[PDB]
Parts: C-alpha cells; sequence; structure tokens
C-alpha cells in the first residue's frame, strides 16, 4: 500500500489548516496509517489461511470465513482514512483554486467562503468518522472470540471453526476505536476554537 | 460361528417333538442359522470399518457408531436364536432324563408330566421370541436410515455420520422379523393342535 500521493496531498494542508488540524493530521499519519503499515496489516495477513473449521466438507471453510468477515478490519480502516481525508481534500482544493485565481485576477487567510468551507470540512469529518465506528460496532463489535459457530450451506448442521489471533486483532481493534476518538475530540476542539 | 453343538442336540429333539415342532427346528436350522451364516453375517462384516462421519474431530466416529449400534443386530439374533432354542434344550433333558430313569427302573409318549413340561417350552419359546421382536422394535425400528445425526461428545455439535448398507440391512431386518413371525404362528399351531 503507497499512501504517497495521498500524503503529500495532506502535507499540503497542513500549511493551511489550525494547530488542531495539524494535530489532527500528524494523527492520521502516524497513528492509524503506519501501525495500519507497520503492524495491523502483518496480524491480519493469515486471516483465511489460519482461519480453520473443524469438517470434512469442501466449501464450508470459504463460506465461513466470509460469514465471519465479510469485509476485513484492514480493508475497513482504509475506506475509513481515505473518507476522513476526503474533505482535507476538498478544502485545500477551495484554498488553492483562491490562490490560484488571486494570481490570475493579479494578472489581469481562513476567512470568508474558506471559513464555511473549512467548518463544512470538519463536519463531513466528524460524521464519517461516527459513521465508521457505528458500522465497526454493528458489524462487529470491539471484539473478536476464538470460536464462530457457523451453519452457512455447504456446511453441515453447525461447525465449529476457529479465527487467527483473535487476542492481537482485538487489541488493534481497540487500538483503532481509540484513535477514531481521539480524532473526533479534535474536531470538536476545532470548532470550539473557531467559535472562541 | 460353529452351531454344531446346538445343532446336534436339537436334532436330539427332533425325534421328540411334534410334527409342528419339526417345522419350528427345520425354520430355524435353514431361514435363521443359516441366513445369518451364509448372508447376515458378511453384510454387517463392514458395520463399523464403512461408517464414516463428516468431521475431523478424534473420537467421534467411535461414540455415534456406539451411539447408533449399541448392539449389532447379528449378535441380537445369534442370542434370540440362543434363547427360543433353550426351552427345547430343557424338554429334551426331561425326555431323556426319563428315558435313563426308564432303564433304571428297568434293571431295578408326549403324556403325564412330559406334556406339562412340553407345553410349558412352547409357552417360553412365544414369550422370548416375541420380547425380542419388542425389543428390537424399540431398540431399533424395522428399516435403518442412511444418515445417523450425532451429538455424542467428542463430536462437536451435530454431526453427520453415514451407514453402511442401509437398505440391504432393511431387507435382513424385515426377513428376520418374518421368521420370527412364522416361528410365533407356528408355536400357536402346536398350543391348539395339542389342545385339539
Amino acid at each position: 500500500g503507497d499512501w504517497s500521493f495521498l500524503g503529500n496531498i495532506l502535507e499540503e494542508v497542513n500549511e493551511h489548516s489550525t494547530v488542531i488540524g495539524r494535530v489532527w493530521l500528524t494523527v492520521l499519519f502516524i497513528f492509524r496509517i503506519l501501525i495500519l503499515g507497520t503492524a495491523a496489516e502483518f496480524v491480519w495477513g493469515d486471516e483465511q489461511s489460519d482461519f480453520v473449521c473443524n469438517t470434512q466438507q469442501p466449501g464450508c471453510e470459504n463460506v465461513c470465513y466470509d460469514e465471519a468477515f465479510p469485509i476485513s478490519h484492514i480493508r475497513l480502516w482504509v475506506l475509513q482514512i481515505i473518507f476522513v481525508s476526503t474533505p482535507s481534500l476538498v478544502y485545500v482544493g477551495h484554498a488553492v483554486h483562491h490562490v490560484r485565481m488571486e494570481e490570475k485576477r493579479k494578472e489581469r487567510r481562513l476567512e470568508g467562503t474558506l471559513l464555511r468551507t473549512y467548518v463544512c470540512h470538519i463536519i463531513f469529518k466528524t460524521l464519517f468518522e461516527v459513521g465508521f465506528i457505528v458500522g465497526h460496532y454493528f458489524l462487529y463489535g470491539f471484539r473478536i472470540l476464538p470460536l464462530y459457530r457457523c451453519s452457512r450451506w455447504p456446511c453441515p448442521n453447525v461447525v465449529d471453526c476457529f479465527v487467527s489471533r483473535p487476542t492481537e486483532k482485538t487489541i488493534f481493534i481497540l487500538f483503532m476505536l481509540s484513535v477514531a476518538s481521539v480524532s473526533l475530540f479534535l474536531n470538536i476542539l476545532e470548532m470550539s476554537h473557531l467559535g472562541l
């Protein structure tokens, strides 16, 4: 996973953001992207290969892994990162559009419409963070148990399947939840600081 | 299985029985013992070796075969044969005891106490036949289905196990039931013929 493109564009908008937005962005780079690439990706690497079911039924392990894990937590966190970063991109686009307009108009900072855009970007970041948190909760909760019982066809009756590294995965699930909540708190502080 | 001993003793009591008792004994030799040794024993030969369960759990097939088949039908029919033959042995013992007494008393047929003994032997044969029929019914019924579902420990949840030769076994179960019922009818005819 090469995050160079997103990185370069978000460090562009480091220069154009509040101090609390610079903290938010540093958190995104260090506690989410870096963790994902240096730790979480390896934890989930053998998610299906080490998933085992007590059965001689061909196909059962496939369908039971798929039912237990409709989308891997790591893919969900990738999507979360991209969607929470998208409003920053929108804002920096608006800002650069104004810089190029000012240059052109001459040929021919957080005030006015850039403030409304910044506040909206904060709002959307907050809502997307909340949405991904809630979705994670309803999909998986915040704990992976070792045992998963499966009755999906072709599995005969109910079969016992065993998850890879449930405890390490639980630790990283809770870590990512905490990081997301810190991000939410930072966004709240941004709104308060702007208001006051 | 060597039935020579029992055979010789029951062909001793061929000579001392009614015509209907000679028919009963011929039925015992031909339709029960001979069938058991020339046919049924081979049908049940691979009862556990070809019994298969859809599981990777060590021990499960053992406990599931044992729960499905607490006692093989062939062992049950062996016991049935011996118990229904036992009263004939008692009667012939009484008769030979009287023959040896008469010989001794000289040194020094179905009348009197031999009639009471013969009738009692018929009664006990009837009751044992009925008891084994009823026991067979309650234990297994009169049909072996291919699928047996098992939840005995160590089996995880419910496992699907598959029986060897369920249809051939059902055919022989019904055949042996019919032969037993014919034997019952013969005993009833014996009692009627003696009464009339």
